[PDB]
RNA sequence: UUAACAAAAGUAAAUUCCACUGAAAUGAAUCAAUCAGAGAAGUGGAAUUUAUUGGCUUUGUAAGAAAUUCAAUG
């Protein structure tokens, strides 16, 4: 019932095709901000600190988030870069279904 | 030729931070390295160090001193 990281992984490969992401931490405090976040992925290994400060943030502003099983170097692989991604917003999913 | 201590016309090198923005066709850089989505490069700023104030030229001290000449103290 768990390792569902093929379907989030894979799920996180349309939206890099058709759909909008912002990458980063102070990137994705911007998003939850505004109006335009409507998903948070962060990341095992992001710091306990700010991390719980992105819930803060995703709480007041309504927002789903969601925590992903893999560190920083995972998350980042799984968007197709080739550095590391501690924390995610997904402005719009064009063709994926994250956002249902 | 110019001191301690102070001043702030003009103008440096290096490092670390801050704000805007968000890097992949990966870039930035050193003699060497090294660094970046816990955020590079760019632009604009802040701070500290550089034999006292604030590093260097300059200024007050201060030319009245001192050095090199001349005349018989100037």
């Amino acid at each position: 019932a768990k390792k569902t990281q093929e379907g989030v992984n894979s799920k996180l490969a349309l939206v890099t095709k058709s759909g909008k992401y912002v990458l980063g931490t102070k990137a994705t405090l911007k998003t939850i901000r505004d109006g335009k976040s409507k998903l948070v992925i962060i990341s095992s290994n992001c710091p306990p600190l700010e991390r719980a400060k992105i819930e803060y943030y995703a709480v007041l502003g309504k927002v789903q988030v969601v925590h992903y099983s893999g560190s920083n170097v995972d998350l980042g692989t799984a968007c197709g870069r080739y550095f590391s991604v501690s924390v995610l917003s997904i402005i719009d999913g064009g063709d994926s279904d994250i956002l249902k």
